[PDB]
């Protein structure tokens, strides 16, 4: 089974890849079979393709991420509150969604859900 | 198809109960065909009387739960990080999860996932 300990590094390393902008660093913490639904209630893209075209499109522009409490984690599960902030023609915008990762034997995220709605959009 | 008011409305009503003990006042949240996953790995617990033994059992000891961030609320789930205080033969616990929801048409909790390792819990 996977250790807490990785989850929450790979927690750490999602947010660190997003900060720095390291669309590679992002895809890598994926297996290629794995699917992302952000937000919650959106079609799931599916596929090493459609994820790296995801976070492409995200980082068109410069986000400000942060976790804003300790990562939960345990039973190949991971979730954790935090922030993602950015700035275009005028304004700036903070997104405050709960992520949920589900890790494969190999410990690479099979299944990334990001719950969120209008509320948690503050510009 | 829910709304997010409802779903949040039902988030903190969960945890005023859950402070005011109200084995009653949970239950009714959940639908009869409901599962409550607590901690997350552990064997589900399906229908309203293995439910009702869950809180039964968690509230003999008397919880001070809080949100400790906004909810989130879209299509027909909510996410939400808390923490449940309790002290007792000379400790005082923490425990932070995040808790997870779906709600079926109705406006029933069908289903609830609550994320917390080792890790989560001081005492």
């Amino acid at each position: 089974m996977n250790t807490p300990e990785h989850m929450t590094a790979v927690v750490q390393r999602y947010v660190a890849a997003l900060n720095a902008g390291d669309l590679d660093g992002i895809v890598a913490l994926f297996a290629d079979d794995a699917t992302v639904e952000e937000p919650v209630g959106s079609e799931p893209r599916s596929g090493t393709a459609a994820i790296r075209e995801f976070y492409a499109n995200s980082l068109k522009l410069p986000l400000a991420v942060e976790l804003t409490q300790e990562v939960r984690a345990v039973a190949n599960e991971a979730a954790f509150a935090f922030t993602v902030s950015f700035e275009y023609q005028g304004r700036k915008t903070v997104v405050a969604p709960i992520d949920h990762f589900r890790f494969n034997g190999a410990g690479k995220v099979v299944s990334m859900r990001a719950l969120f709605g209008e509320k948690n959009i503050h510009a």
